[PDB]
């Protein structure tokens, strides 16, 4: 029986890598389209990171821990830098989310019987 | 100074979907690689936005209707199937950014 945790809020996501990012090259943690393009890659290292194993065989779990460590890494960067994209763009993800997921289950009616 | 909102939580969020898929076809939702799939396409549903955006140009927060709404929800999907990939995966996502912040602290001086 697996949680996340309730915080940080997003918000304070959007708020550890801002600050995070100014004792850096503005420009460079800052263009969203540095971040993202930072994303793509970070989805794109988990890609493979996934690549050649089973839909079946040992999951992230069953591994050495450099890996569901890593594994847990372009995860954990993906999200930081959808996170800090989505802050430069203003865009409230917690609230965007939810009609996505209120629109995406309007749409998507369930199927009783 | 800008803000998202304290909730929903990536939790939150997290029970919107597990639930929404619990009442649809779930197995097409459990299989680590669909999730995976389905967030790389999002991810080209967003890129198809930046991609021809010129830095010159309005920027992310000028962003008009029919663009922050495609890009929230785009956003927004792609966290949703992050936020599911890491639960099929067994990763704390709140609690993780933070631990992961010392790979970055150290990622860039």
């Amino acid at each position: 029986p697996f949680r996340f945790s309730p915080e940080p809020t997003l918000e304070d996501i959007r708020r550890l890598h801002a600050e995070f990012a100014a004792e850096r090259d503005w420009e460079q943690f800052h263009q969203p389209r540095n971040l993202l393009l930072a994303l793509v890659g970070e989805v794109g290292e988990l890609a493979e990171l996934f690549q050649w194993k089973s839909d079946t065989e040992p999951g992230p779990q069953a591994w050495p821990p450099k890996e569901r460590a890593a594994l847990q890494e372009e995860l954990s960067d993906v999200l930081i830098y959808l996170v800090a994209l989505a802050a430069r763009c203003h865009v409230d993800l917690p609230q965007a989310v939810i009609s996505k997921m209120d629109t995406n289950r309007q749409r998507y009616p369930v199927h009783l019987s």
